[PDB]
């Protein structure tokens, strides 16, 4: 039973205390990654709660970073929130 979030709840996690992001319709808690993030600490906080999809793809991220993504996954965006 995969879990769901809602953009709204996602959005509440705009801090360093707790960092969430949405990439390709999956939510993540990046909280712990920041320090590891080769491209920056500030870039991500710059988009907490946000759907950085467009952003992360516009910076080109590798398959390796993609794979890294799997460890910070917390769920997917609510279907009803999915934008089709
Ligand atoms: C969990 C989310 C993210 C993960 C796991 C991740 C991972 C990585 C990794 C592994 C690299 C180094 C080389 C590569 O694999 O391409 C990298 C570089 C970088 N990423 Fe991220 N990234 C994430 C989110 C973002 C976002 C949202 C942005 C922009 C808003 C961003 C901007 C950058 C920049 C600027 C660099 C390095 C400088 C450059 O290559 O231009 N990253 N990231």
């Amino acid at each position: 039973a995969v879990t769901y979030y809602r953009l709204e709840e996602v959005a509440k996690r705009n801090t360093a205390e707790e960092t969430w992001m949405v990439i390709h319709g999956r939510v993540y808690d990046i909280t712990r990654f920041l320090s590891e993030h080769p491209g920056g600490e500030e870039v991500l906080l710059e988009q907490a709660g946000a759907d950085a999809t467009e952003s992360f793809e516009d910076v080109g991220h590798s398959p390796d970073a993609r794979e890294m993504l799997k460890q910070y996954y917390i769920g997917d965006v609510h279907p009803n929130d999915l934008k089709p």
